[PDB]
């Protein structure tokens, strides 16, 4: 027979490195992922002091239809409507099985599997074999990367759920986006 | 402060190479022989969807040459090698960025991210992710003014080269086409 898809943990926090082709750049962030409540929080990290990217904090509530963008310094808020639907960090059953790799080398390694859902926008995810932790996600339109994103330092559960409760400023914030440049 | 480990300088495995020029990922087999300054790579096709035409590239940097070989007809292209040899290691001059852990608890590897930012007056930064215990390469990313021009992931690494004949070009490359050839069906 053929490999059957495992079940990704649906409550965990860790760190991400996200590449997007629109900018052509990498963004580091902390990432809280609560798939049980369809909600996700992310906090920009600066790598070195070279880009002055202006750090932000984004809170996405898909149970509602909304997301908040918060300057990390001034804490000023932007309320953005959420259009596209909730798309969880798991490997759906309908997905096909591409490949099984091993990362690292002979002494210290993990086995991982690459799956493709092709949800013509195609999605491809790499999750571990033993316990199904996410390592990488890639969304691609006609066979060119629009976005990929790497995950590490993952621990299960959410430590402090207040991460998901927006600051006082978002009680009545603008509606019209904020920049991301100094 | 973290000191850079020593990468293995002979291994074979598989690569996934992203290129921004194409915007695409290409899978291939990779034999890497940094002791002999030479590297061979053999295209793999994902599915039967792109008809990308498979190739085999052999890079001999000691002789300053590289050959591009059709996997079907075995026709060859000899292209002189310009930019110099750059091994898959973390040079000493490199600075230390971050230490991650991939996967989740129990089935995990710790890795270190290092950056050489090797200018050569253009400010092209190099960023490589290597394992912490025994220094195996997992990922390489070259970027010019802070946008990815090329990255490449490595897996299924075993040490040494099993059959070194991979590095001897086929009979046809003894006098090859001398220009580039296409990669399309």
């Amino acid at each position: 027979s053929a490999p059957r898809p495992c079940q990704a943990p649906q409550q965990w926090e860790g760190r991400q490195v996200m590449y997007q082709q629109s900018s052509g750049r990498n963004s580091r962030a902390l990432l809280s992922y609560d798939g049980l409540n369809q909600r996700v929080r992310v906090l920009d990290e600066r790598k070195a002091l070279i880009p002055c990217k202006r750090l932000f904090e984004y809170i996405l509530l898909y149970k509602d239809g909304v997301m908040f963008q918060i300057d990390q310094a001034t804490k000023q808020c932007s309320k953005m409507t959420l259009t596209q639907p909730w798309d969880p960090l798991d490997i759906p059953q309908n997905s096909t099985f591409e490949d099984q790799y091993s990362i690292g080398g002979p002494q210290e390694q993990i086995t991982v599997q690459e799956w493709s859902d092709r949800k013509y926008e195609t999605w491809i995810g790499i999750y571990t074999v033993k316990d199904c932790y996410p390592v990488q996600e890639t969304f691609t339109i006609n066979y060119s990367v629009i976005l990929s994103t790497r995950f590490f330092d993952i621990q299960l559960g959410i430590k402090d759920p207040s991460v998901f409760t927006p600051p006082s400023t978002c009680q009545m914030a603008q509606l019209e986006k904020m920049s991301e440049d100094c």
